[PDB]
């Protein structure tokens, strides 16, 4: 990944 969140 590499992006973040949270969903
Ligand atoms: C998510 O990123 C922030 C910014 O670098 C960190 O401070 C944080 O500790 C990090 O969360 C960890 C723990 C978690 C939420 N269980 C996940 O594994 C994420 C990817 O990494
Ligand atoms: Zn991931």
């Amino acid at each position: 990944x590499x992006n973040x969140x949270y969903x």
